[PDB]
């Protein structure tokens, strides 16, 4: 037996992270800003070896406009290592996209993606 404190529940602990997530590299429109143009499908490809090996499901974003709102964001697995995210921004502006690979951020994160005024998927002509 061996106890020294009474009124008073010490829930205070430090979790320290079971993974690397330090050599992550991202490319691709959606993550620098070629084609993130407003109401444009742009998305980006996350390439991660000591992280995964056949493409997993402990992936997530959060896009953040520069007015408030966040833009949708959309994981897509390729089952074979590296993930697809695409999302579609609502507003051109400069958007905080804060990426977290098991609980644990990456060292390029949080990024910022500066969306350019580009076109508009507006629908009318059709070719056939």
């Amino acid at each position: 037996g061996s106890s020294g404190s009474s009124g008073h529940f010490p829930a205070r602990v430090k979790v320290e992270p079971a993974v690397d997530t330090s050599r992550i590299k991202v490319f691709g429109p959606g993550i620098e800003g070629k084609d993130v143009f407003r109401e444009a499908t742009t998305d980006f490809t996350v390439d991660s070896r000591p992280l995964t090996q056949v493409g997993g499901d402990h992936i997530k974003a959060h896009i953040a406009n520069p007015s408030g709102a966040s833009t949708e964001c959309f994981v897509t697995d390729n089952a074979d290592g590296t993930y697809q995210v695409e999302y579609t921004p609502f507003e051109k502006g400069l958007h905080v996209v804060e990426v977290t690979y098991d609980d644990v951020p990456i060292p390029n994160s949080p990024f910022k993606v500066a969306v350019t005024e580009g076109c508009q998927p507006s629908s009318g002509p059709s070719s056939g």
